[PDB]
């Protein structure tokens, strides 16, 4: 149950990044898994949407094996979209 | 493309700028300026507005001629649920 949507976003992108850092060499295959993990820990206002949906979509588009950091740096500021639906 | 961080920053900036027009009477204009900020920055629920926690914080803290301190105190406060 997040108290603030922006804090939720910051938490979201940090946690996804760290999680994907655990999956080095296969990061692209774990973007969704790590996003779900981040949604549980950081919370969400709609669990279907999660803690930052635009970031998940960006990372799915961009993340390649052993290339995590550039993808995260590029995607972390993208608009999350509507947290409600 | 909406973003709640950008929305929050827009919200508090716009409320502050709006209240800067009402020097000496800021306390009476907090809600007005929050409506102005909500229209300008957008919201995910128009009744809730662009940052509800900030509105309530400013209602509590803003006194005549002390706007900047109030804004500084309130601008990082939790917005609450943007949806309802």
């Amino acid at each position: 149950g997040p108290a603030d949507c922006c804090r939720m976003k910051e938490c979201c992108t940090d946690r996804v990044n760290e999680c994907l850092q655990r999956y080095s060499g296969r990061e692209d295959k774990f973007v969704s898994f790590c996003y779900q993990e981040a949604t549980v820990t950081c919370g969400s206002f709609n669990e279907i949407v999660g803690c930052c949906y635009g970031y998940q979509m960006c990372m799915i588009r961009v993340v390649k094996p052993n290339s995590l950091s550039g993808a995260h740096e590029a995607c972390k500021t993208v608009s999350c979209g509507n947290p409600c639906a």
